[PDB]
């Protein structure tokens, strides 16, 4: 089992992109299956659009500086672009392509592949961003530390001009995410105790959630499709759920037998119906609506939890499928 | 240490077949040893009969479509047959030979080697079958999903007369694993969720026992009966092997591999006849000797694990020894 | 992931120093963050004062003999000191600077940086030391092997630069030694690591004697709490024991996750008790109770956070885990 | 922690020879310490004489076919010899040097390095041979399978002529060893249940031992310095001791926490005195005579056990040190 290097959902949470030290894999979520795979080489960043057979490939060190755009259906390469420094993160929407380096952010037109604008930023060693996946409200945010610590620049990708600056947190920014419609924004400090939700249009603080009673760093934040829930994953092997309708709404407890040297991301999907007959041993109406939550870890396992939208509480685990196998 | 692509026991469980990316090997179980080996090439299917120096060899892709029958004692070639597509599974008894492609089933007479029958089935990308090894009750069962809830339909096919006998509505979801006892009396099936294990009586068709497996849904690798049909062994992605007692629900006894073992390992098992073991050497926790069922669990990483189960106590099983295949 | 060669807390346990094969890093503990870094080259010893932006850097070989002291806030160099032999250990307080070679000990004034004393000692291949960090009780202790009289330790007063007493600590060679924050106590352990003894540096009488583990296994480091309530020992057993000095057997023990490599150096520290929420953590209930935090860092590059119940003790729960390499 | 590829004692059992994928190390047993080390490369076989600063180096694949002899004190290279096939085993005494291949055995004069004799043998996939370490009775024993399975060829290295052929076992031979004085030979069958000890001079069967109630393969057999005890290590994580004064005399139980995917060898030393005061918890006459037993496993740990020469039974573990560190 070759070690994996990169895990990420798609912009909707219905697919899995995974990169190994030997190749890359593309999975699926509800009918869990192996969509694609290539044994080419080590891949450090694998980003996919809304299906559409579009992939972003970054070499492990193909080097870390080079970026390759490939089409899996045509088995051809769209373009290859190099950068002075190693690529830290890549995100996409249907109109723009964004490449982030330590001190620069590159913005491309996803159609013409022509360079549009370049932003000179203060160094970001963590490769942090958050990008709105909807073209209607295409906004980009990125932290602006002094060379006043949690200032994030709200950048309008449509007109290529910044719009406003919000003083998010007093300390260094640890994680950011933007809803599917590009309306709301979420931030988390390095303390991992305070979650703040901002409105991009105005900049007002909308919500504030408490989490992480002890020192557990926050890794990733994700919005649900309807923006009803916000999921944060940390190093504590627990994932909390906040409702955007204080205390966390629900919590995910991974099984203890799992590896502890894991980094877990999460993505809450649209509510679906589950069959109770398939699972007699746990959780025992033939079918009831349950919101699915997908947590993939760096050890190579995908998990599916479900939460009752009324009770909340701890969420049951339905399946544990073995990626990479 | 070359990678291994295929492991299975013989129809009696007293031998080991194995296929690497460089060749194939044949082992033995009780007086452990390496009977045969060739560093020819990549092998994906290495299936053996009841000893008898008969093998089925499929190249990794010797293409994947080609099937070659080799007598290891004579070092000769009985025959060579090609197929339009890659072979997914091969099984034998002392009467018939079955080759499965993704949508076709070929049945051959083991002696004359002439083709006897062909079955056009709905696609099976998983290459799932189950073959009864006894000629008295020679049966073949293969899944029949609808062609695009009744997705888990399986076809009970009689090899002797080459006519299907009945259709079993096994499960609601797709079938994931099938196993037939040594005498061809029972058949066990597993859905893709691996939560419910169902065993059917092949002659009558009635479901006799239904087992719940684990706590949450997870993939199942293989199922196998005991020689005397007393116990049933299932192995899954939870790195745990369960034993269900068919002497008649919850698993009777569970096999926990050592913690250092990799979690992403294909694990197949087998159950042998009870033997006498000395309790003086092994503090089971006492009469000097007590019968304990030996279990052999070989994993895709290349190791063999020997366990013992107490038929009355059951429960968690002790591990005696560990070898290392390929060494 | 670059290979790391050096990990140490500050004198208060609220910071992390570290040295890689490519440079050194400085972290923090409660609001975890990377205060400083530098990609110069191989660093073997990185010692820090009570914050205050003062560092001592020893290259892996900047040769191993050379000592360089740097102020990180000003990014300037105070001075560089060369030695005939490679440096084995460096410890500081806000009054004195101490450099150990295998047979020589050098003492510097941290303020004026002028040489004050030099002690010709018998060889110490392990570079062992313990230094009181408080100027009110500035003491230095180092082993004195002969050239059975093997575990003799010289109690050296840094304030007046004269030895105070000789401690007949152990029958065999000393393996590790530490001094409380206030400079009152001293704890030493022999190379077998089976007996932990605590002596009062004021008089020299043995106060506490603790047994560690069953069989003789190596000990890496010993450290007191800031309030001198507990003592922490780390060894090759991949387990960390805590001995309660509020007063034999260890009071509470720390077990790393089984996945952790067993060949890892581990240093630990105990912090002041703080409030934790029992609502979030099922300790198995008042909403909050004071838990003593323990931070354990391993040579593989991970940090572990435990909590200890001063009354219950026992096996300690683990809350979180980070990575010190990358982030 | 780099993986190791070779672990073995010296001819007296007072040292540890160990070679990793990055280099090789030389340890000691009673005053535990790291005598020597070099980070040169992968080494497959590192064999040492009776101290004397003499080593043999076999590359992992330096190739596996090539053999190099070095002197660690002078840091020089004596000679280098290549073979048509990979080297399977090397053993040495104060008079002869022998290199074993798949189907050939090479015999060298340890002083001159000149070739003396070459034996054409039936294939030995396990690389099995045993040498008497004393020049007084310099013998070599190797199995002779048919191309009548456990035939062992007693080859006299003194005059370069075979002496006699012993029908040792009906099945394949699994392990062979020769006492320090070269008087006795011990063998174990492939089923690993019966031990047979032969007089190398006449060929009479003297002793027969029972071991391995279930199928646990026997890996290594070793004599004590005085040949009073025989140590057998198998795959069962338990080591048996037989007395050459039937049932086993004493047994060694490694701690359960240890890795099970390990290969363990052992060697018994001369009786010594141990101090009770050093070990307060276990084993509590300030000093007692206890026969030391040293077991090293491939996971990188050296274990020391002690047995009471009268009672026997399960043996205590005094210490567990960590090789590679």
């Amino acid at each position: 089992s070759p070690t994996i290097n990169f895990i990420n959902f798609n912009q909707t949470g219905t697919c899995i992109s995974l990169g190994t030290s030997k190749g890359f894999k593309i999975f699926n979520c509800e009918p869990f299956g192996k969509f694609y795979s290539e044994d080419s080489g080590g891949y450090a960043i694998v980003e996919m659009l809304f299906s559409t057979s579009l992939l972003a490939l970054v070499g492990i060190g193909l080097s870390a500086a080079r970026l390759r755009i490939i089409n899996t259906k045509k088995h051809s390469i769209i373009c290859e672009v190099t950068f002075p420094t190693s690529i830290l993160s890549v995100k996409m929407n249907k109109s723009r392509l964004v490449v982030l380096l330590q001190e620069q952010i590159y913005i491309y037109d996803i159609n013409t592949m022509r360079l549009l604008h370049t932003i000179e930023t203060n160094p970001n060693p963590r490769g942090l961003m958050a990008m709105s996946p909807s073209v209607a409200n295409s906004y980009l945010v990125y932290p602006s530390p002094p060379k006043k610590n949690g200032d994030v620049i709200v950048f309008n990708l449509e007109t290529l001009q910044p719009t406003m600056v919000i003083e998010a947190h007093k300390g260094e920014i640890a994680a950011m995410a933007i809803s599917f419609d590009g309306t709301l924004m979420a931030t988390a400090s390095d303390k991992g105790t305070i979650i703040r939700v901002f409105d991009i249009e105005t900049g007002d603080k909308i919500y504030q959630f408490r989490r992480g009673t002890y020192a557990t760093r926050i890794y990733s934040i994700s919005f649900s499709e309807d923006s009803q829930y916000l999921a944060v994953t940390g190093s504590s092997k627990t994932v909390h759920i906040f409702k955007l309708g204080s205390r966390h709404f629900a919590s995910l407890k991974l099984p203890v037998e799992t590896n502890s040297h894991v980094m877990t991301i999460s993505s809450i999907g649209s509510p679906i119906d589950i069959d109770t007959s398939e699972y007699p041993e746990l959780f025992e109406e033939p079918v009831m609506k349950m919101v699915p939550i997908r947590v993939v870890s760096s050890d190579g396992y995908l998990y599916n939890f479900v939460m009752d939208p009324e009770r909340g509480g701890d969420c049951l685990i339905l399946s544990q499928y073995s990626i990479l196998m």
